[PDB]
């Protein structure tokens, strides 16, 4: 399925994932496309932080939801 990842500095990145894929292997295809390092990405969903160790499931990201990142460096 498709989602979206929208970051603060516009760019609006696709992924094409599962929903059974894990945070992790989310930011690792981020890094794949976009060449943002998983160590500086913070993912919002829903206005919650994802963390390690989650599915997309697990934050009932279905299809065509919209991520946001922010990286670590630029703080909130």
């Amino acid at each position: 399925m498709q989602i979206f990842v929208k970051t603060l500095t516009g760019k609006t990145i696709t992924l094409e994932v599962e929903p059974s894929d894990t945070i992790e292997n989310v930011k690792a295809k981020i890094q794949d496309k976009e060449g943002i390092p998983p160590d500086q990405q913070r993912l919002i969903f829903a206005g919650k932080q994802l963390e390690d160790g989650r599915t997309l499931s697990d934050y009932n990201i279905q299809k065509e939801s919209t991520l946001h990142l922010v990286l670590r460096l630029r703080g909130g």
